């Protein structure tokens, strides 16, 4: 243990450590379901929570290793590549936020530390000037106590400050007090604003993604997406690999925060880490702020000098032969063929050489989508719908059982809350007709109340009308989805057996058994129910957005600074 970690001897084993030293259901969607004969048994549990045997005898399983061997000089390379991908005319321009814009848009039950009370948003009340401390403390270079608080999955203290199934069976999270600071200091990179990691696609909202992505495709005489899949990437992140991250960082930010940034770096790269006590070998932890923009650049840099020195392209060159999508660990490249089929046999060899060994699944080759829509990214696949206007477009595509999973489930310790849920994936997944039709039903019952915050999205006003407004065409225009892929999601519903020949026609009753009832009713947005109704839709005027009030257009993301 180094000085700055002999702190964790005088606050203190079985931890059998090889390589480490060890000193509810949504009650009105559920009933939608139930009624049309879905069984929410043999639908998947989808928020699993770990024991304390097997989140031991998980962290020996994954944590416990030591870093992997790298290429020498390697990160001499990986500098190189981000030479080529620098924004110059942003160097050294990042400065700390204030404190007004940290609190925009935070969660303020921020998860609690092993040593804090405060969840964030206690902090943030009246022990703010806790915060500035450490922030001095860091930025001139005083050892402080670093500690991660280690936990298992989906626990009541797996709390973030697609994404929520994109982390591993082992959070590591340091103390609320601590993410603030580094925050409150590099907001401007963990928040990618701008966007200087390029192809990272953690701003990109999912009802764009797969629309934008095909735009890139359609330029090639013969495209193809070959996949990044690295074997648990956040225990292969080594002492050198965020040494770099260390200098990214140093390359924007302002003189005044390279002190801040290699203090927190060399405190990063040996984390003595609390539960039982053990200390790691460098790696990343899934609850650091840099976790997104960490592991995005870190991948890219990877990603682009590995297809470079297996395709020959050098570094510089390689933004226009090939485009590149990360969010954390899983990404895409888009290249021509001949490339993609050269960077997919000898990237293998390369990426495990580079320390972050791929899970090859198809003969000691990286997985390779042909046709485009076969691609898989962050959880979701491209799907096709075809609208009334004689054009294409793309949806984020699951597979039905996942989404209903999902959504007929929610943590807890109301129906406002589950009309804001069936619209946020009514906005997604409107290419399901069995989504779409439960979406509508219960963004149908009490038409009185309105949505609430808790969730990702929200409407005011008319949902139908909310959902023009940002996939740009209309519920009613969704007049055929995409008959291979729907299937093929729509298979695994076959498989757990959590539907029945009649649901697709039992549910369809149901609307219809609405809509043909006299008046103004929702169902009728859909295509088929309204033609099998006669009534219609004329919608009125509604909005999507969320938090406490922003706003959520085509392609933007206004928010409101009438009363800032």
């Amino acid at each position: 243990l180094g000085k700055h970690n002999d702190w964790i001897i005088g606050k203190i084993g079985n931890l059998r450590t090889k390589h480490m030293l060890n000193p509810v259901y949504n009650k009105t969607i559920g009933s939608v379901m139930t009624a049309t004969g879905i069984r929410l048994e043999k639908l998947p549990v989808v928020r699993a929570q770990t024991d304390t045997t097997n989140f031991h005898q998980a962290i020996r399983d994954k944590i416990d290793k030591e870093e992997n061997l790298q290429t020498p000089g390697l990160h001499k390379k990986l500098m190189e590549v981000f030479n080529a991908l620098k924004r110059p005319e942003l160097e050294s321009s990042y400065d700390a936020v204030e404190w007004e814009e940290l609190e925009r848009g935070i969660n303020r039950k921020g998860a609690a530390g092993f040593f804090e009370r405060k969840n964030i948003g206690e902090i943030l009340d009246s022990e703010k000037n806790k915060v500035e401390e450490i922030i001095d403390n860091l930025k001139k270079g005083r050892n402080i106590k670093y500690y991660e608080t280690a936990i298992p999955k989906n626990e009541k203290r797996d709390v973030n400050d697609f994404v929520d199934e994109k982390k591993p069976r082992v959070i590591q999270y340091p103390e609320a007090k601590t993410r603030l600071a580094i925050t409150k200091v590099m907001y401007k990179w963990v928040k990618q604003k701008p966007v200087v990691i390029p192809g990272y696609e953690g701003k990109t909202p999912l009802f764009q993604i797969f629309d934008k992505v095909k735009k890139e495709w359609d330029q090639f005489q013969n495209p193809v997406a070959v996949s990044f899949d690295t074997k648990a990437w956040d225990t292969q992140v080594t002492t050198k690999d965020l040494e770099l991250i260390k200098d990214i960082q140093k390359y924007y930010f302002k003189k005044k925060w390279h002190k801040f940034i290699d203090t927190l770096t060399m405190h990063m790269t040996e984390v003595p880490v609390i539960c039982e006590v053990y200390i790691r070998k460098g790696q990343r932890g899934s609850g650091q702020p840099d976790t997104s923009a960490g592991n995005s650049m870190l991948n890219v840099l990877t990603m682009v000098y590995a297809f470079c020195e297996a395709t020959g392209v050098p570094y510089k060159s390689f933004d226009r032969v090939a485009k590149i999508h990360v969010c954390g660990d899983d990404g895409f490249l888009i290249t021509e063929r001949a490339l993609g089929e050269k960077f997919a046999s000898k990237g293998v060899q390369i990426l495990y050489e580079a320390g972050k060994p791929q899970k090859i699944t198809e003969g000691d080759k990286m997985k390779v989508a042909y046709q485009f829509d076969d691609i898989e990214f962050c959880s979701h696949t491209p799907i096709q719908v075809r609208w009334s206007d004689n054009t294409s477009s793309y949806m984020p595509g699951r597979n039905t059982t996942t989404i209903l999973a999902k959504m007929a489930t929610r943590l807890d310790s109301t129906i406002a809350y589950e009309k804001a849920v069936a619209f946020s994936f009514l906005l997604m997944y409107s290419w399901n007709p069995l989504i779409r039709r439960i979406c509508l039903l219960v963004l149908s019952t009490e038409l009185q109340v309105k949505p609430g915050k808790s969730t990702t999205y929200y409407y005011e006003g008319d949902p139908i009308s909310a959902y023009k407004e940002v996939i740009g065409h209309n519920l009613f225009d969704l007049k055929r989805t995409s008959f291979e892929k729907l299937a093929k999601l729509n298979l695994s519903m076959s498989v757990l057996g959590a539907w029945t020949r009649h649901t697709s026609k039992r549910l369809l009753q149901d609307c219809v058994n609405m809509g043909v009832k006299e008046g103004n009713w929702l169902v009728n947005a859909d295509r088929l129910v309204s033609s099998k109704t006669g009534n219609r839709y004329i919608p009125g005027e509604g909005h999507t957005l969320q938090g406490r009030h922003y706003e959520e257009l085509v392609l933007a993301r206004k928010q409101i600074n009438n009363f800032q």
